């Protein structure tokens, strides 16, 4: 009994094949939870800015018709929403209450089962506001369920896997009460924003051999453990796994971890964004590359020419799943199913090779 919580996005629809994803591409039995990314906030109220908003509602109802066990949530936030997106809604209880009531009506009208708040990030400044908003939602949700024939709206949150960010942003014990679970964002541990600019893996399970001091923090094992230590019960920890990798353009001839990089990797042809590659792009890149499995860190990286791609593959799916079960975690979260090879047409491994491996690994006694 593990959750498989699957984020998907509303921007992947503008991609060319085979990055071209709509909710209609979703398998109703693939995951236990679906989270739509992202909603917006206009007039201290919840909306959806998506030209496919209405067809999405239609797909939601089809999905839940085919799988009555399926739970679909709505997410607010993300890296680009930032902290700014939550202003001015959080600035007072009045505007906050206006919001919380928009949410309840919204989710009921549209057949969502809860809400994800993935605020990136509260940090020091907004620690208080984030805490308060979560508590007011949690309470309003409970209150609403008091007067209901419906199951109660679930509340989750996408949270930092970064030690310092966790220290600055969260009151964990409070969070443990208010949230049904965290979606631990246990990736983006390394990437081309770093200084000094050196190759590093986006989502390492374990410590690197060269990791010392606060680099010892930048792995999944650590992140997960620190959350539990800070108060979050293990079963409320839902462990994020990525379907993308972080890329680097190599400065010199070192191809190792910690090798100097001139900048982010060449942009994928489909995701057109230098620094990362979806898995369906990674599979093309792997043709003619040399791949190394890191023993220390338990994940692969691939080199082809001056390109260095740290990524996650079927082998790390199964490896990460064993770890999360060993630690009695609540399950697995995926960012994002629409960057797996969902069509099956690039990796020739069937549809959703990575997520499918995760399902199987959780499902296996
Ligand atoms: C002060 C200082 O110097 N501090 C240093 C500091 O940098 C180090 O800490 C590290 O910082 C980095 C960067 O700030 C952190 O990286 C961020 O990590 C979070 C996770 O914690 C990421 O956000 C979530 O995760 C995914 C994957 O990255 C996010 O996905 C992105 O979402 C956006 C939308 O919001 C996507 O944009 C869309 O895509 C295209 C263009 O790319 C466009 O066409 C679309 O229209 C656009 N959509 C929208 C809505 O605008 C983007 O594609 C996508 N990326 C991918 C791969 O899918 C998602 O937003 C987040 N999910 C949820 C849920 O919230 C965040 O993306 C990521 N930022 C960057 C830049 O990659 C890092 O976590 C942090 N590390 C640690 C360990 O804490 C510290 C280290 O301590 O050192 C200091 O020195």
């Amino acid at each position: 009994s593990y959750k498989l919580v699957c984020y998907f996005t509303n921007w992947s629809q503008d991609r060319q094949e085979p990055g071209k994803f709509t909710p209609e591409n979703i398998d109703p039995f693939l995951c236990s939870h679906l989270i739509y990314s992202f909603a917006s906030i206009e007039n201290n109220k919840v909306i959806i800015k998506d030209k496919s908003e209405v067809m999405l509602y239609q797909t939601i109802n089809s999905l839940k018709t085919k799988n009555p066990k399926l739970k679909i949530l709505l997410s607010i936030g993300g890296y680009l929403f930032g902290s700014k997106g939550f202003h001015p809604m959080v600035d007072s209880s009045t505007s906050r209450l206006e919001f919380i009531n928009s949410i309840i009506l919204f989710l009921r009208n549209h057949n969502f089962d809860g809400l994800d708040v993935s605020w990136i990030y509260p940090d020091q400044k907004e620690n208080t506001h984030f805490t308060v908003l979560i508590h007011e939602l949690a309470e309003a949700f409970q209150k609403d369920f008091t007067k209901s024939t419906k199951e109660r709206l679930l509340l989750t949150v996408g949270v930092s896997a970064g030690r310092q960010m966790i220290d600055n942003s969260y009151q964990v014990e409070k969070l443990a009460k208010d949230l049904d679970f965290i979606n631990l964002l246990s990736f983006d541990f390394h990437g081309s924003w770093e200084k000094p600019l050196i190759t590093g893996h986006n989502s390492p399970l374990s410590k690197g051999w060269q990791d010392r001091g606060p680099s010892s923090y930048y792995n999944v094992e650590y992140a997960v453990g620190y959350w539990i230590h800070k108060g979050m019960p293990s079963e409320k920890v839902v462990m994020g796994i990525p379907t993308y990798g972080h890329s680097f353009t190599l400065a010199s001839a070192e191809t190792t971890v910690g090798a100097p990089a001139s900048g982010p990797g060449a942009a994928g042809p489909i995701t057109e964004s230098s620094g990362f590659l979806a898995y369906y792009e990674i599979c093309q890149f792997l043709k003619g590359a040399k791949i190394t499995w890191l023993q220390d860190q338990q994940v692969p990286y691939a080199v082809k020419g001056n390109q260095w791609v740290g990524y996650d593959d079927v082998k790390s799916m199964e490896t990460k799943v064993q770890f999360l079960k060993n630690l009695n975690l609540g399950g697995a979260m995926i960012w994002s199913i629409d960057m797996d090879d969902f069509t099956g047409k690039s990796c020739n491994q069937g549809p959703y090779p990575l997520v499918q491996a995760v399902k199987r690994s959780l499902g296996s006694l």
